[PDB]
């Protein structure tokens, strides 16, 4: 059981088992699969009709009809952009100021902290371009969607391998912090 804390998840921070690929040192990279959960009707074969954001019905969290293997099995409810504009852009706020201090208080050295700071100053700026990310999807843990309180967003990419689109999630690294359980 991975337990995994973010720097603004410190409340309800919580344990699965998913592994992940840490992406130029910043933001851990999840493979995922377009999947349907309907309690009468399981058909994901559908290799046809693309989606780009996620459904529209009150689906609850596990049981979205139309969504990714990423959320559905994790538990992760869709937050629209239009809305989330205030809540992601406040995550960013506390984080940049969060990340930054906890760097520079650690190694100090001005040329390090300023490369991090590329790092993660190319990653929002790409991000955050709305027209053509406009159809990313930010989705949240079930206890705060439920609680309403600070649960982690994760960060729904649409990305392609060769040609096969597949959900890709992000997460970044000096943000989600893990706590190991296995042995």
């Amino acid at each position: 059981m991975l337990i995994y804390k973010d720097i603004f998840t410190d409340d309800e921070l919580s344990s699965d088992s998913f592994p992940m690929k840490l992406v130029d040192d910043l933001v851990y990279e999840f493979k995922g699969k377009h999947v349907v959960r309907k309690e009468g009707e399981i058909v994901l074969a559908g290799s046809n009709p693309s989606a780009e954001e996620g459904a529209e019905d009150d689906g609850s969290d596990e049981h979205v009809e139309r969504g990714i293997d990423i959320v559905l099995n994790h538990k992760l409810v869709e937050m629209n952009c239009y809305e989330d504009a205030s809540m992601f852009k406040a995550y960013i706020k506390k984080f940049m100021k969060n990340v930054i201090d906890h760097m520079e208080k650690n190694n100090r050295d001005k040329a390090d902290v300023d490369a991090f700071k590329k790092k993660i100053q190319g990653w929002v700026v790409s991000l955050l371009a709305k027209d053509r990310f406009k159809n990313l999807a930010f989705f949240i843990g079930e206890r705060a969607a439920e609680g309403a309180e600070n649960g982690q967003v994760a960060i729904i990419e649409y990305r392609d391998v060769d040609g096969t689109e597949v959900p890709t999630l992000m997460l970044v690294k000096e943000a989600i912090i893990e706590e190991k359980c296995l042995e």
